Parts: C-alpha cells; sequence; structure tokens
C-alpha cells in the first residue's frame, strides 16, 4: 500500500470586488487637483475609519489602468463585514466619484 498528500493552501479570508463605470471625470468637485497628502483627500481617511471601525476589514480602490472603469474591492474577517464594506465602499465612490453606471447591490441575508 501507500498513499500521498495534497500540498497547498487551505485559507482564504472573504472578499468582494466592484465596479464603478465612472461616467467621466472632470467636472465633480471631489475629483480634481493631485497635491497635499495623497488623493482624494479624505477618502483614505473616511473609509480608514470605516476600516477601523470593523474587525480585520480592508477596503481599496484602483481608477484607470489597461481600462476606462473603476476597481472596487473590500474585505474583512467576517463575510458580512467583507460585503457591507465592499458595497458600501463602491457607493461610497459612486457619489465621491459621482461614479454610476452598475450600481452596488445589496448582497441580502438569505441562506437555506
Amino acid at each position: 500500500g501507500s498513499s500521498g498528500s495534497s500540498g497547498a493552501i487551505y485559507v482564504d479570508l472573504p472578499n468582494r470586488q466592484l465596479k464603478v463605470k465612472v461616467a467621466d471625470r472632470r467636472v465633480i468637485s471631489t475629483t480634481d487637483a493631485e497635491r497635499q497628502a495623497v488623493t482624494p483627500p479624505g477618502l483614505q481617511e473616511a473609509i480608514n475609519d470605516l476600516v477601523k471601525k470593523y474587525t480585520l476589514a480592508r477596503a481599496f480602490v484602483r481608477p484607470s489602468g489597461t481600462e476606462d472603469i473603476v476597481r472596487v474591492y473590500a474585505e474583512a474577517n467576517s463575510q458580512e463585514s467583507a460585503d457591507r464594506l465592499a458595497y458600501e465602499v463602491s457607493l461610497l465612490v459612486f457619489q465621491l466619484a459621482g461614479g454610476i453606471g452598475e450600481r452596488p447591490q445589496p448582497s441580502g441575508p438569505s441562506s437555506g
């Protein structure tokens, strides 16, 4: 007889990504200038506060890059926090960067 084994990862924290098809650039007030502290000045803070107000949470965003759509991502120790934050962030942007298009949908507590 004989036996082997599988070597790989066995744990992948929860995470959630989104995409805000920004209508465009400029125009928006809180969407100009790029000096004095990494911009946008506040977002990082606002979210940060939310990232701190949460349990082991983490949110991020990626502007233009090989595309014309914004990238959103939020994770946490819990799936909910991961979703909540995510959904929120995406929204936070929708307004912050007056993001539009495909809007973020609510996870919705449903299990069976």
